[PDB]
């Protein structure tokens, strides 16, 4: 009778669950590196291209659909036990997956927000409700030892300038959209583990973490590092950035103070994303020294 | 003539009388006073999605995006002023000013409050050009338009006068919602008409605006819902015409759902307020 205490309160499991659906791409890699493969997963296409950890979505799990219209009908057909979404689109048709099996629903904003505190105690609460316990914390173990050795790097390649903002980047509408990071967000509370000390809008959090904005906002950080994930096609970013002064004459850019990530980076996952990120980040920023 | 915006202080020796904009708020605040721009940026959709009933002719001449304006040809038209955003404008002010001189407003120095701040910008707009008379006679219009909009809304009595508005579209194909909230202009002028905004009640967003999907319209389920498609029509309902979480919403299978003309943009100046103003009163009482 194990107990799975989650954003919208308490689901009880009776056994361990077994055939998992995953709704959202923080759950599913959570529960790959638990390894335990789903049996439905929506969006998995462009989960192995954006997402993209070390344990992928094996073949027998099926497509569930969109991460915004799961596909109800196909969900039953696989008689799942546990199926795990988020809260913000899954109280929109709670009741209806609840009819399928026991449903456990997350919110990034649980715990005075911090994104890495609420993804870790989503993961081990994911690991309890599958039987991986220990499966749990050698992952999180691991991920400790990553942000070590990370800082570690940090320390011994010496900088003046601790300063970063960092943001995801993309194509909406024809316009080069950025969510810039803030202190709350799970990818700078992991710089913060390493050393690092983001510029951008402070004490002030916002409750997902991020402020989705154009290339105009980016004056205020301009004298601090830029790390940035272009989550799109970036052939266009540029295009439609490299005629541009807000971008051209950024500071961080004529310095060469501008660190792009790859894109495969998913800021919003779970302990294989974070580690990456650290990782990335230490090598990027020591590639100098 | 000394004015007062977002970015400092500008003072011009003689009102302007040879301006370009870069924005559209201020466009629309130009050209409700009777004043032609001589450079302007992005006519066509500006004229699609604004469609001021005081239009620029072919004597305006496009100098390109709000975004990324080609200031090669903002520079040979030597300017007696330069209005944009100081969002928009804050990355490239020094260029500007090498050319002429630029001004740049804010929606945020009314404590955003963008009625507020809309009509303030309209009136040192004014002083600009050196119409202050056309701006009072704007600016009386659009309470008087306030005023027989305020009163039909009660000659039709009604309870749940909570609404939410939001301007929609779609975006990597994901149906998006912008919900504005308690200080955007929109939300102000429906609450002197009698309305009060339910979505995030006791708080502001700078941008007066809430950038979000379908699942947030649960939270003012209980209200009226307005909104505005600045989008294709036929792509709007794009994932929603069978959605859950859009059907079992309450304001819709039970049609408290008001839907306003596309070109109504809600960012606009006085004219673009006072059209939003008897728009909603009309299909309020319906």
């Amino acid at each position: 009778a194990i107990t799975i205490k989650h954003a919208e309160g308490e689901t009880k499991l009776d056994k361990p669950a077994k055939k998992v659906v995953v709704l959202e791409w923080v759950y599913s890699e959570d529960l790959l590196a638990l390894g335990v493969q789903p049996v439905g997963m929506a969006d998995i296409k462009n989960y192995n291209k954006w997402v993209n950890t070390k344990t992928k979505p094996s073949k027998d799990v099926v497509d569930v659909g969109t991460r915004q219209q799961p596909n109800l009908e196909e969900i039953s057909r696989l008689k799942p036990d546990l199926i795990i979404t988020a809260s913000f689109r899954g109280k929109a048709i709670k009741n209806e997956l609840e009819q399928i099996a026991p449903t456990v629903m997350f919110d990034p904003s649980t715990s005075n927000n911090d994104h890495f505190a609420e993804m870790t105690e989503t993961f081990k609460q994911i690991a309890k409700a599958v039987g991986k316990e220990e499966e749990g914390k050698k992952v999180l173990a691991d991920m400790d030892k990553a942000f070590a050795d990370a800082k570690a790097k940090i320390e011994k390649a010496d900088l003046k300038d601790k300063n970063i903002a960092m943001a995801q980047a993309f194509t909406a509408k024809n316009v080069p959209t950025f969510r810039i990071l803030t202190d709350n967000s799970l990818a700078l509370q992991v710089t913060k583990k390493l050393g690092l000390t983001n510029t951008f809008e402070a004490g002030k959090s916002e409750p997902d973490g991020f402020k989705q904005t154009t290339v105009e906002s980016l004056q205020s950080v301009q004298d601090s590092n830029f790390i940035y994930i272009v989550a799109d096609e970036d052939n266009i970013f540029d295009t439609q950035l490299k005629g541009n002064p807000a971008w051209e004459e950024l500071k961080f850019k004529k310095e060469n103070k501008m660190y792009k990530l790859k894109g495969d980076t998913w800021i919003f996952g779970g302990p294989e994303s974070a580690t990456s990120l650290a990782t990335q980040v230490a090598d990027v920023m020591t590639a100098k020294k």
